[PDB]
């Protein structure tokens, strides 16, 4: 059954990959449209930095969950596929996973 549970796993993946980068590309036209706002309107160098700062860590918060979301997905598989007997698993999430 390995073939097909690779299957599944590997399409799982690409719908959390998927996700992120519509998100990711939601958040950086958010920005842009918001540094747009700044622009015609009053602004100045320091309300473009902090907006442009603002962006930048939700884009990274938004990656590195995806990202850990992923690294879960990765560790849920290759343990699966390497388990054997007298293995320990220490995370009560990962088991139930």
């Amino acid at each position: 059954e390995l073939s097909t549970l690779e299957a599944e796993m590997a399409v799982e993946r690409k719908a959390v990959e998927d996700q992120r980068d519509g998100e990711l590309e939601a958040r950086a036209q958010k920005l842009e449209a918001d540094l747009a706002e700044l622009e015609a309107e009053g602004a100045k160098a320091d309300a473009r930095r902090k907006v442009r700062d603002g962006g930048e860590r939700e884009m990274r918060q938004i990656r590195d969950r995806a990202q850990r979301e992923l690294d879960r997905l990765e560790d849920i598989w290759s343990t699966f596929t390497k388990l054997a007997p007298k293995q320990l698993i220490v995370d009560e999430n990962l088991y139930r996973e």
